[PDB]
Parts: C-alpha cells; structure tokens; sequence
DNA sequence: GGCACTGATCACG
DNA sequence: TACGACGTGATCAGTGCC
C-alpha cells in the first residue's frame, strides 16, 4: 500500500498571512484570547519568523510578548482557517477516493491505485503541492510510504514546504534507528513508562514480554507499538465521521454557584446547537475543568434525539450532578454532545 | 468468561 | 496571572448482565 499524507504548514499563521500579504517575513503569533486579563490566554501557531525565537503553540501570551514584544499577534479566527482547510481538502478529493481528514489541515490519501512506484508517488506528491499553491496559495508538507504512521513520520521530517519518501528499506532502518518518542501515538507520559522499560526504539518492544509492555503501556498501545515493530502495520484509510460536538467556556471567575455558572452553560450550549446543524444528539456531557485543571464530567443518553429544551433543562441536572459529586471549584464549564442519529 | 455502556486518561491538533 | 474567547477521537478500568 502506498500511503500520501499531506500537512499545511503553520497553517493558522500562513491563512492569516494569505489574507493580509504584508505579513510575509514578520513573525506572526496567532493567539487565543481568554478575556480574564491583558494578554491571558494562549498561543495557537506562530509562523517559523516567529518560531525560531521559541514562541510556540501552548505558551501563554505574555510570555511570546517578553520574547517578541513587536511581534504581529492577532486573534484566532477558526471559521475562517476552517473554510480556508475545506477548500484546500475539496482539492485532494481529486487525487483519491479514499481520503482520511485527520484534522484541521491533515489528510491522507491512499494512492495505490493512482501510481505504480515512490517514483510516480513523489511526482504526485509534487503534482498536489502545487495545485494546492495555484489555488490556494498555501504551502503544505507531503509525506509518503506504505502506511499512514510511517507517512505521517515522513512528512514530520519534510516540513516546512517539503516533500520525503520513507521506502521499505528505511522502515526498516527506523523501526531499529527511530527514537520511539517520535512514534505518532506515543505522549509524554507514555514516552516515560517506555524508557522506564529501556525501550526507546520500535524494536525493543519485541524482546520485550507482552504482558510486561501491556501492563504498562496499555493492551492497545502495546499492539499498535508491536506491528509496526514486526512492520505489519495495516490500517486502510477510512473517511471519517465526527462523533461529538461540543464546546467549553472559561468563566470570569472560579466559583461553584449553581446560578453564576448557568449563563456559561447555556452560552455553551447554544453555540454548541449552532454547530450541530442537523445533526441530532441522544447524549449529552457537562464538563467542568476545577479550578486544580482536572477535567470531570456526568452525561446521559436518550432513547431519541435531545432538542435544546431538553439539553437546557438536562444540562442543569447533570451540572448539578457534578457540584454534588465535588466539591472543587469550576474555572472552565461546558457542554459536549455526542451519539447522533 | 465475555458483551455492552460510563467517567477518566492520553495524545494531538 | 504558569495549556486556550479549544476541540475531538480512542482506550481504559470499573460494573451491570446473560
Ligand atoms: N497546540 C495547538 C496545536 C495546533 N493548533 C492548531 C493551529 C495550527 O496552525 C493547526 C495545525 O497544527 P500543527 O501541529 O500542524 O501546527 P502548524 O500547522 O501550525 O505547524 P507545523 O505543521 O508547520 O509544524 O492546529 C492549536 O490551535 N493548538
Ligand atoms: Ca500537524
Ligand atoms: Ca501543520
Ligand atoms: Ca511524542
């Protein structure tokens, strides 16, 4: 199987920049306000001007400030990033039938019946990137090989505005040679209970007792790290469908008042029923991220759909189910929708 | 023993 | 004033049930 994966780069940065050109060269920091205080909030994406100074998505924005105080920092737009994405994804629909929108501005095309070799992957790699500038004027990294992993750790490689192959002989290389911390799937906290084992490549995770790795790294994990090990890793490329829908709202101020976080919660759930747009849920889940940033939750689920009355009413049941069951403080309240007819 | 749901955890964008 | 005017998919461990 031969596998094409395509990721734009510093995408939310790079559309901002395709829509006001003067801010070509300039780092730019993309930011989510949180409204608390001046400059609260974080950093979505900043350009690669901008990132070769450490300013990075996650940081809190006075801390990009301190490093690139006349930086441009503009607000994050998702509704325009997100039709910008659609239509750079219509354009891939044309190179496959079988595509996989991994995200925002990720896809993968399996591209076995379009191209014989790498030789005539590459070329159509080559063929997208610029299709895709034509149109869109938007740069984007391709990566390439025989499963969606190893294409992803291609692209990984090749970006910015590259492009790399990663043939059978270098999988090989990598399943002994690649440090397993670079394995999509594999998070800090799971980085740490492998090299808490010594396994800091692919391979190692074949000596290794299967109950040893599953017991520590979960038994999905350790079979997911164990076919790509024995390079059987199979897993075909399926459009995906959007499980749930939800949104969570940052309060002013912590508290547990049932009536002070009321507005919150329908604030969420109104957006909340904005996106849904026909799609009817028979479940819904408050979530509450306390005050310590521990995420609890209490949901239910319906033998039909839930109109916004009924998730108005049974939101607050459930909210209340939460100050009932904690005792914590709320910071972040929200709404999360999910089982769709 | 094993299928089927629920609140928490991880990873990632 | 130190992960978001942020989101979503997947697996896990507990437990309800034939
Ligand atoms: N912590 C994060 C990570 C990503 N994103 C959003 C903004 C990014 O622009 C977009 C795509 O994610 P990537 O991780 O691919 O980041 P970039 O596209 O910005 O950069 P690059 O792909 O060049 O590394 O998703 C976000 O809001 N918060
Ligand atoms: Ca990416
Ligand atoms: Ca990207
Ligand atoms: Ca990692």
């Amino acid at each position: 199987m031969i596998v094409l994966f395509v990721d734009f780069d510093y995408f939310y940065a790079q559309v901002e920049e395709v829509l006001n050109p003067s801010l070509k060269g300039k780092p730019v920091v993309v930011c989510v306000f949180s409204g608390r205080f001046e400059d609260s909030g974080a950093v979505a994406t900043a350009n690669y001007e901008a990132r070769k100074f450490g300013v990075k998505a996650g940081i809190p924005i006075v801390e990009a400030k301190k490093i690139l105080p006349n930086a441009v920092y503009l607000p994050m737009r998702k509704e325009v990033y997100q039709q910008v994405s659609s239509r750079i994804m219509n354009l891939l629909r044309e190179y496959s039938e079988k595509i996989e929108i991994a995200s925002i501005d990720e896809a993968y095309l399996d591209i076995s019946d379009k191209v014989r070799d790498y030789r005539e992957a590459y070329n159509l790699g080559l063929e997208i990137k610029n299709k895709i500038l034509e149109k869109e004027k938007i740069t984007v990294t391709v990566g390439i090989s025989k499963n969606k992993v190893f294409a992803k750790i291609a692209a990984d490689m090749a970006k910015p505005n590259g492009i790399k192959v990663i043939d059978d002989e270098e999988v090989k290389r990598l399943i002994r040679e690649l440090d397993i911390a670079d394995v999509p799937g594999i998070g800090n906290i799971t980085a740490e209970k492998l090299k808490k084992l010594g396994i800091n490549k692919l391979v190692d995770t074949l000596s290794i007792e299967f109950d040893k790795l599953k017991g520590m790294i979960g038994e999905a994990k350790a079979k997911y790290l164990i076919s790509l090990a024995r390079d059987e890793y199979n897993e075909p490329i399926r459009t995906r469908v959007r499980k749930s829908i939800g949104r969570i709202v940052t309060m002013k101020r912590n508290s547990r008042n049932l009536e002070e976080i009321k507005p919150y919660l329908f604030r969420a759930i109104e957006e909340s029923y904005y996106k849904l747009d026909k799609r009817i849920p028979k479940a819904i889940h408050v979530v509450a991220v306390t005050e310590d940033l521990d995420i609890v939750s209490r949901g239910r689920t319906f033998p039909h759909g839930i109109s916004k009355e009924t998730a108005y009413s049974e939101s607050v049941k459930l909210l209340q189910k939460i100050l009932e069951e904690d005792e914590r403080k709320i910071r972040r309240i929200g709404v999360r929708f999910s089982k769709f007819i």
